[PDB]
């Protein structure tokens, strides 16, 4: 296999707990911002006044290419907010597709617990649809714009590279986090078949969970419970996060497969830490999970199989430490699955909203061990995936 995109291959940095930004460019002449890759949400948005979390912010001001759209947007949801004005301007990835595009803005002039201390970012990528951009579906989301002013394909792909241990800021800075293939897919990201589901509807990236095992251990929910009231493909959140029901299931799971060692009501509530002597961190007593996923094929399903090397999130206890340290990464939602940053890390992912479809393939970068790797296998004979829909 070839690597044909060798200018984006190796363009993000970060990690599972503060985000994947690239580098992009707005304005005229360019300013420089990092921003955060979020498949998520559908809003451009980034700072454009002082935080004290922001090195750097938009200048408007500054800007000959500025157009302002006269219009406020206030974006508030569970775990913060965010607010501000309208416009666009010609934006750039440096390390991206070699063209700039004229594209929406939201300018953040107000935030609440929006901004990460030290996470290197200023603003966010929402990739998703119209359907769910702030304030309304009017508001045209970036890589439309690209795909529309310019002869980028339809499609982009994400290979987000966790490191296995903790990194500080100075170390993110200085470290590659992963890609984000604009326009294509990079053969040298993945091992093995790519293996494809459909985007159930154009909003978020929706998909739709046939069923679930942990160490081959079927969960045996009914199927809808896996997808009340969607599942999703999200770069802008941390953890695995599963409906309710779903949650306590799987955890009571395992639990049990990992019963060996009891572990605190803390760690299993994804707050609290758990180390071991450095290197003896016991991944043989932690499950695989695996999420069976609709295929394209009429009554075929496959599988994506993480480790506790995915869904263990490396944590720092103190620098002086030499301990590996980890917080539990998979948590309950009461918004459907979220398949975040730490299930993505296992796998290069294809967003091919030209056919409507995301691929999965084992990541060249996912962390594993001597006995076992992540996995993506099929086919499967599935009857009735489309019930498992929710409506
Ligand atoms: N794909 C295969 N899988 C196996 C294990 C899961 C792979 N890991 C390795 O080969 C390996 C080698 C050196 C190292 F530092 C870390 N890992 C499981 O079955 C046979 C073994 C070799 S080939
Ligand atoms: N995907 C959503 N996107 C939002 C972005 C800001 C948040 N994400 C993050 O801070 C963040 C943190 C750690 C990660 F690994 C990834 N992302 C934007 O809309 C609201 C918020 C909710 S979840």
């Amino acid at each position: 296999r070839r690597g044909s995109f060798v200018e984006m291959v190796d363009n993000l940095r970060g990690k599972s707990g503060q985000g994947y930004y690239v580098e992009m460019t707005v304005g005229s002449p360019p300013q420089t911002l990092n921003i955060l890759v979020d498949t998520g949400s559908s809003n451009f948005a980034v700072g454009a006044a002082p935080h004290p979390f922001l090195h750097r912010y938009y200048q408007r001001q500054l800007s000959s290419t500025y157009r302002d759209l006269r219009k406020g947007v206030y974006v508030p949801y569970t775990q913060g907010k965010w607010e501000g004005e309208l416009g666009t301007d010609l934006v750039s990835i440096p390390h991206g597709p070699n063209v700039t595009v004229r594209a929406n803005i939201a300018a953040i002039t107000e935030s609440d617990k929006f901004f990460i201390n030290g996470s290197n970012w200023e603003g966010i990528l929402g990739l998703a649809y119209a359907e769910i951009a702030r304030p309304d579906d009017s508001l045209e989301p970036f890589f439309d714009s690209l795909v529309k002013q310019t002869h980028v394909p339809n499609l982009f792909s994400l290979q987000l590279c966790g490191a296995g241990f903790p990194l500080n800021q100075s170390e993110v800075l200085a470290s590659v986090g992963g890609s984000m293939i604009i326009g294509g897919i990079d053969h040298s990201l993945y091992t093995g078949s790519l293996w494809y589901t459909p985007i159930r509807r154009e909003w978020y990236y929706e998909v739709i969970i046939v069923r679930v095992e942990i160490n081959g251990q079927d969960l045996k929910m009914d199927c809808k419970e896996y997808n009340y009231d969607k599942s999703i493909v999200d770069s802008g959140t941390t953890n695995l996060r599963l409906p309710k029901k779903v949650f306590e299931a799987a955890v009571k799971s395992i639990k049990a497969a990992s019963s060996t060692e009891k572990f605190p009501d803390g760690f299993w509530l994804g707050e609290q830490l758990v180390c071991w002597q450095a290197g003896t961190t016991p991944w043989n007593i932690f499950p695989v999970i695996s999420l069976y996923l609709m295929g394209e094929v009429t009554n075929q399903s496959f599988r994506i199989t993480i480790l506790p090397q995915q869904y263990l999130r490396p944590v720092e206890d103190v620098a002086t430490s030499q301990d590996d340290c980890y917080k539990f990464a998979i948590s309950q939602s009461s918004t459907g699955t979220v398949m975040g940053a730490v299930i993505m890390e296992g796998f290069y992912v294809v967003f091919d909203r030209a056919r409507k479809r995301i691929g999965f393939a084992v990541s060249a970068c996912h962390v594993h061990d001597e006995f076992r790797t992540a996995a993506v296998e099929g086919p499967f004979v599935t009857l009735d995936m489309e019930d498992c829909g929710y409506n």
